């Protein structure tokens, strides 16, 4: 359907879900950052905004629901993280295991 619902149905109180495209060194690392946590399988999504042929679009929503068009962009619930440098932060500081107990997401 529209890109709306594409982001809007994968969006979630309680998951990790990441908006990524392939050639993206970024989407990489954020993958890498989040895969290395003991995050409970289902509860980790990552999302290629490419393979429907609508990327345009997708990343139109992603900038009026976050204010970024840019992948990644990182989800935790509803929360928009930002992209790799944010999450990166996160990580280092150890707000992102913090906000992943909070939230129940680990395994
Ligand atoms: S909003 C979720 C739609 S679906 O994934 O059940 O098809
Ligand atoms: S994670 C994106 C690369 S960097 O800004 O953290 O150097």
């Amino acid at each position: 359907g529209t890109a709306q619902e594409f982001v809007n149905c994968k969006i979630q109180p309680g998951k990790v879900v990441v908006f990524i495209k392939p050639t993206c060194p970024y989407c990489r690392r954020a993958q890498e950052i989040l895969s290395q946590l003991p995050i409970k399988q289902g509860l980790l999504e990552f999302v290629d905004i490419t393979a429907t042929n609508h990327t345009n679009e997708i990343q139109d929503y992603l900038q009026q629901l976050t204010g970024a068009r840019t992948v990644p962009r990182v989800f935790i619930g509803k929360d928009c993280i930002g992209g790799c440098s944010d999450l990166v932060s996160l990580q280092q500081s150890g707000e992102l295991l913090t906000r992943l107990k909070q939230i129940g997401a680990l395994q």
